[PDB]
């Protein structure tokens, strides 16, 4: 295609974007209006593209990239966006650092899907000056690496918001035992609120950032039940966590203030507006924050109703954080991401929200792929421009080269038969693997024939959408071996139990001669899949976490096979392990009926014994 | 021998310790008298024997069996013993629960030393009705089973005090994510005071207790920062620990009361003694309660004298907790054991001390062994009996068979030579072996050639150990492998750091291609050692947690030797571990100008990254 009306920036943009566009030998011309977000108009060849907002361009064009695919010849396309800002935060601090290639490629997505911001959620990894412990071996981003991520989205129009913690949440940093960072704690993962140090610290956190151009920053502030209970308590005595909060939010902004910075925060501290001098401080504190409602599990509109109208009573300046669902072990769940997504949007846009985030979590070690999650943020995209999912596929086509019903299978190991499909966080795939085999805790939430049938299916299912997967092939691959794992792993768990049970060596010897050899193969050459994918998206730090999870699942495999042995040559005269009755794991979902639960806890899951207790 | 005097029960007693004690044909006549302690008093083949406490005729006949092996005809032994009571307490809590054939070793071994008193230290380890997750496979001892072990002590006349926890300290209890769990915490590891399902949690903890002989029993009650400050705070808003202690207490003791109980506790609590109607309070609970002042630590008599006084100024009824250090990983310190014995019983002497109990603990997974500290048993038993070690290696043949001198080298991996010899809970055994090879943490405390050094001189001595060891050779094997792992750890990791800072691939491609497998060889081969010392000794609940540590450990191995393999051909540019600086890991000794230190957490050892936090 050739253009009228580009600046060379935009020039530099469709080159990078070249690969995605499919825009063939056609004329456009730009136009800036404030009058729509969008319109595409044209015919013959030759089409006008207007934005409101300069990265909205390239939205425009992958529209005009879809609406030509489909055959369209005459295309007239017009959107209003409903929220002037629509952000995709990551996470890089459950271990998993976006590497900078990878980076790239999301801002690049997000451009095409109309993002306007990319945010990225950072406890302790960024640099600090003199600080050499906070971040440290985390991978932590330079302050050249984030400069170098910030211009790459502002090569394509869009900002860049780092979401930091600036009291709790800090877990990482304040494990070291060295005097200059146990001084800064409370209790816990929280900062010492009063503390002198803490406040150096602080501000160097916004001496890290005031290297960007951005002067838009996410603080964290959400309010944790130890606040004030720790070093703190025996240093002053007890206070109320709201006046602590509020003592410690001023200085925050004070420093904020310093460096030019406008903070958002969660909104959670405020919960109380919506002492006399506790209340007039909060109510004076609150005019200087964007407040930020987060909810990423309510399946009707009318619940999050009421929760903008409680918090209009206090500001006007309510932003909205969702969930692309990907912190629930090694598979995402964009299905439940979408129906969420389609409520929270009526009610974004019925309490006139101007800014929405959509969060990428990643619980507990960074497990998920940085890019399973593609689909519900092209579903956020189509909400918020469109108000529908009428071209949901069309647009991801041009986002991904992908089919979108083909790329929704990536949940598969978590889509069990006949889950109700309004329940959050069941994740199987992640606590099927990492159970123990001879003392299998969660054996009781598991229906051995189902679950098992349903893993094999999606193994099935997910190696053939890998072959023609492209450069996304590498995270379907990583799901297929996990699906065929879980489903082998179903089998000898519960066929030991059952085997054990009735006497039966035979099938035991089985087993241990044929289906543990198989099994451990299949796990190893799973972890291999998986460094493969982590070494595609993330810093090389954090991987270690995984390999000792995976060593010691294979060790736990590899007893397993040795104490049935032993069983069955008449080295020792029972299994102790499978003599113990099992008791359910949880009751999260008791009350709903469900066999699944949510289970988000590595060490938990594993065994019962302790592991990280003194 | 022949013998006149004796009861059915010591005959049974004879012929179970009949292995230990060479008395070959000699004739023996039994008197009990009051007088002193002990007395063994004959010549030509004939010799009277007299006890006052009914178990103390077992160590008067050790010291026959010794007296007559040294050559005497003539003997004339009298004994007046400092303590009433001299009790060992093993951890059956962190992993490691000891088996009933190794709980009867050790009572025997115990008998013969002069120890009146056997305790088990369980938080969650004994069976209560009702309570189904109450040890949920931790291997938690049947009543059936505590019987046995009270049963067999009995049969020497020795005592058993059940040690448990009636408010903090039930980590393995309270993760269960369970209604009928979950309602009992207050936060961390502490139950919720003022809760009645509390109330009939303990009361069950009493009823388990009830069938045993015993009355006597360790409720715990050590006062723990967090009391008051989670649930309790959200039902009750803020209360003084000290009063909620008390209320607690007081339904505690209510609680035994009930049973006849009559319970000894940490005296920590009551420190304050040493608002008012709290006062009172605890001055009526102190009344009712035998305080224990435990401390591990202390090198001077003096500093364990002001402990005393402070706490005689509320309560004669004060017992003393010593320390068999066996709790810093896979190796003891019995030479630590032995400095603060000799200046702790000085201390107890001068301060009319009853009761003296030697503390076993098992910090963080049972990884030593529970035989490893019968050297520093034998330490507290001459230095009860007789005030001083002359007779230490004579006692300790009949005790165990094996020279006393010998057996005080299992410490080696601690060793390192030129530590200060005062300074407890320097633990390179644990460190160096779980520690990183990319990213060794600990590499800074470490001197990689006089430490590797060390362990190899360590594991060649303890090879030699243990071939004259006997039934104890397993536990000396275990001990050689570690320090020869220990050792060739060290070379490669450190090799690496060097190899890699000079750009030196060829040194790299050696260390990959050679040492790497012979490393891996010996941790798997450390593992199965291991496990073989274990299941000697415990039951098999809890090694799984050990599994996943090697396994883990095992992995990065692996993983080490791959990156490095990727950097040697090419693959990649650079090796971004290798690239960090290293800091110190933490400050423990840095006011001792110390390069080793103490690491007691496998969780922090192991990774910077983030494992057990969400």
């Amino acid at each position: 295609a050739t253009f009228l009306g580009l600046s060379s920036k935009q020039e530099k943009a469709l080159v990078r974007l070249d690969k995605y566009l499919n825009l063939g030998e056609i004329a456009v011309s730009l136009v800036t209006d404030s009058a729509t977000s969008i319109k595409v108009e044209g015919r013959q060849g030759y089409y006008q593209v207007s934005y409101k907002q300069p990265h909205q361009l390239y939205r425009a064009l992958a529209l005009l990239s879809a609406a030509l695919r489909s055959g369209q010849d005459e295309v007239q396309i017009e959107e209003e966006a409903a929220y002037e800002d629509l952000a995709y935060m990551a996470d890089c601090s459950r271990n998993a650092v976006l590497n900078l290639s990878s980076a790239k490629k999301m801002i690049e997505v997000l451009a095409l899907m109309g993002y306007s911001t990319f945010e990225l959620y950072m406890e302790d990894t960024y640099e600090i000056e003199n600080q050499p412990y906070f971040g440290y071996f985390r991978g932590r981003y330079t302050v050249a690496e984030l400069q170098e991520i910030e211009d790459y989205a502002a090569d394509f129009d869009m900002s860049f918001v780092p979401c930091i913690q600036t009291l709790a949440h800090l877990s990482a940093f304040v494990k070291w035992g060295i005097k200059e960072v146990q001084e800064l704690r409370d209790v816990e993962d929280i900062l010492l609120i009063g503390e002198e140090k803490v406040y150096d610290l602080i501000e160097g956190m916004f001496q890290t950032m005031a290297h960007l151009h951005t002067r838009k920053i996410n603080i964290g502030m959400d309010e944790a039940h130890l606040v004030g209970l720790g070093r703190y308590l025996i240093k002053h005595g007890f206070q109320n966590r709201s006046l602590l909060m509020c003592q410690h939010l001023e200085r925050v902004l004070d420093i904020a203030d310093k460096y030019g910075f406008n903070c958002q925060m969660w909104s959670d501290m405020f919960f109380k507006l919506m002492p006399e001098e506790t209340r007039v401080y909060l109510d004076r504190l609150k005019e200087r924050v964007t407040l930020v409602y987060w909810d990423y599990y309510q399946d009707s509109e009318e619940k999050y109703n009421r929760n903008f109208q409680n918090h209009h009573k206090i500001s006007q300046d309510i932003a909205f954080a969702g969930g692309a669902w990907k912190w629930i072990g090694f598979t995402p769940h964009n299905h439940f991401s979408r129906l969420v997504a389609i409520e929270a949007n009526k009610a974004c846009r019925k309490n006139q929200v101007k800014e929405v985030i959509v969060t990428g979590w990643g619980d507990n070690g960074g497990e998920t792929s940085q890019f399973s999650v593609l689909p519900a943020l092209q579903i956020w995209a189509e909400l918020a421009y469109r108000n529908d999912l009428k071209k949901v596929s069309e647009h991801f086509l041009v986002s991904t080269g992908l089919d979108f019903d083909d790329f929704m299978k990536i949940d598969l190991a978590n889509l069990l038969p006949d889950l109700p499909d309004n329940l959050s966080g069941i994740n199987p795939n992640r606590y099927v693997l990492y159970q123990d085999v001879l003392c299998p805790l969660l054996e009781q939430h598991i229906r051995p024939e189902k679950d098992k049938q349903h893993f094999a299916s999606s193994a099935q299912q997910l190696g053939e959408i890998s072959k023609r997967a492209g450069e996304y092939a590498y995270i379907f691959e990583t799901q297929a071996q996990l699906n065929a794992l879980l489903a082998l792993k179903i089998s000898i768990t519960s066929g030991i139990q059952k085997a054990y049970r009735n006497g039966d060596k035979e099938h035991l010897s089985a087993l241990a001669e044929k289906d543990f050899p198989q099994l451990y193969q299949m796990v190893e050459d799973f972890s291999d899949q998986f460094s493969r994918q982590w070494q595609q998206e993330n810093k090389i730090f954090g991987l270690d976490t995984i390999d000792i999870r995976f060593g010691g699942l294979l060790k736990r495999i590899k007893r397993a096979q040795e104490r049935l042995e032993q069983f069955i040559s008449g080295q020792i005269d029972c299994v102790e392990e499978l003599e113990q009755e099992i008791l359910p794991f949880n009751d999260f979902y008791k009350d709903q009926g469900l066999t699944a639960t949510t289970a988000n806890q590595w060490h938990l899951i594993a065994t019962a014994s302790t592991i990280y207790t003194t």
